[PDB]
């Protein structure tokens, strides 16, 4: 999300009050990058491929052992 | 009558497959006999 910060009167320099300016105003954006380039990775099966896994649990996300 | 059986899918083994290839297809007929030779049987009986 975009921000704006502004500041207070009590942390501007005298110096800039007599000049009659403001500063250190401070904004962020993010910008948005089109696509220019895709690769695909398609595969053909020939004949009767073999049959797959049997299993029906849910694919833990993590190996146990981490110590 | 004859007859005409064919194998499905379902049955082919996938090495056929392969090599594109249909095999145990299976036909019937029957052939029609000429006659060759006769012999006759016969017996004169009479009444009383």
């Amino acid at each position: 999300d975009p921000t704006i910060i502004i500041p207070k009167r009590a942390n501007i320099p005298t110096n800039d009050l007599a000049a009659r300016i403001l500063r250190d105003v401070k904004v962020e954006l993010v910008y948005n990058n089109s696509l220019h380039y895709v690769k695909i990775r398609a595969s053909v099966v020939l004949d009767r491929p073999a049959g797959q896994s049997t299993n029906a649990q849910t694919p833990m996300s993590s190996s146990a052992v981490g110590v």
